[PDB]
């Protein structure tokens, strides 16, 4: 019956929906179009910040990064502010997660190194976590504007949820680094209308969102029941039939999150 309700939301919203919640000791995995590819958009910024944390000393966070006004290619609510000053790797991390800053991300990719301005190193980091599916080929803003049916810059709800699970709930990062990432997602400012809206207020929610053309809207979160039981929730959608200028349906992600909550409840 769960499939039928996702299928209905699909039709109600003229959208394609993809959902995944990893299995636990007491609940089966939830999955709808869990293995079909969807555009990363900005949801990569989260495992990116963990790439940066993994490969470096804590100390590295204090390193100041200098950029110019022409480095600003995409929505950068924070970067443009500190161009005169620049930002530490820490302030870049913070903004790539909490505000989805396109430049902050573009910088951190570069701080990873190698071909494709960081993106080879980043897909390298996903590989190191067992994810053989996902791939980041381009950097902001080109990665939110791939044609529907294009492999590049995509992931699955399945693949991103297992990744996110290792980062926050698992052992991918040492505890010190673990709480940095987690704390940054808990104070994310871009997701109030998505998964977080679809879950009762007494469930704790951390997340990182993604938005793109063709009516792309994503949200990936780690939720805690009132009793403290964690689950990983990955919700992705596009609306290809509305074309490039199609509008993202936030209410789709919020509703699908409510269906998910009722089943976990």
């Amino acid at each position: 019956d769960l499939a039928d309700r996702f299928a209905e939301l699909e039709r109600r919203y003229d959208a394609r929906l993809g959902v995944y919640v990893p299995a636990t000791g007491t609940t089966a995995a939830i999955e709808y179009r869990a293995d079909e590819r969807f555009a990363f958009c900005s949801t990569f910024k989260a495992p990116l910040v963990a790439a940066v944390l993994h490969q470096n000393p804590l100390t590295h966070l204090d390193k100041l990064i200098t950029y110019t006004s022409d480095d600003i290619r995409s929505i950068s609510p924070v970067a443009q502010q500190h161009v005169q000053t620049g930002m530490t790797i820490g302030q870049l991390c913070d903004a790539a997660i909490r505000y989805s800053d396109g430049t902050a991300a573009n910088l951190l990719l570069a701080d990873l190194g190698g071909p494709g301005g960081g993106t080879a190193a980043f897909t390298g980091y996903l590989r190191s976590l067992g994810d053989t599916v996902s791939r980041l080929d381009a950097e902001a803003p080109e990665l939110n504007r791939d044609p529907p049916g294009d492999e590049r810059d995509t992931t699955t709800p399945h693949a991103i949820a297992l990744v996110l699970q290792q980062l926050v709930l698992g052992n991918a990062l040492p505890p010190d680094k673990r709480a940095l990432l987690t704390d940054w997602m808990a104070r994310n400012t871009t997701g109030a209308k998505r998964i977080r809206a679809g879950f009762p207020a007494d469930w704790k929610v951390i997340d990182k969102t993604g938005t793109g053309d063709y009516g792309r809207a994503n949200d990936i979160a780690v939720v805690w029941s009132p009793t403290g039981v964690p689950y990983v929730v990955a919700v992705m959608s596009d609306r290809a039939g509305g074309g490039y200028d199609a509008e993202p349906r936030e209410a789709l992600l919020a509703e699908a999150a409510t269906c998910v909550a009722g089943v976990l409840a």
